[PDB]
């Protein structure tokens, strides 16, 4: 017996979103250095196509557009929580700390 682990809701076929524990979440432009994970968080498979032009979701991949996956979740040491993306490990934080934090950029990529 031994229950620890939560599935993590998408807002799908939107932006970098979503819940867990009951509470908003999004991904960050922060990135984490691998020395600084601590090990796996969340398995999940997650793709999606997003265009810079309006930063609109699509249906293929353009020269306008770029690939996004959120996905792969892993821990850090400061007990910090952080998603995979394009072999880039990005901060996670709740929505609520909105105002002097945004979204990550898809200039990253």
């Amino acid at each position: 017996y031994q229950t620890s682990h939560k599935k993590v809701r998408f807002d799908e076929g939107s932006y970098t979103n979503f819940i867990y524990d009951n509470k908003s979440y999004f991904v960050t432009d922060k990135e984490i250095p691998q020395e600084n994970v601590n090990n796996s968080k969340v398995k999940f498979y997650k793709l999606l196509i997003v265009d810079m032009k309006s930063e609109k979701l699509l249906s293929s991949s353009n020269k306008n557009s770029v690939t996004l996956v959120l996905n792969n979740i892993y821990e850090a040491s400061d007990k910090s929580l952080c998603m995979g993306i394009n072999d880039r490990y990005y901060k996670i934080l709740p929505e609520s700390d909105k105002g002097a934090v945004k979204a990550l950029r898809l200039q990253n990529f």
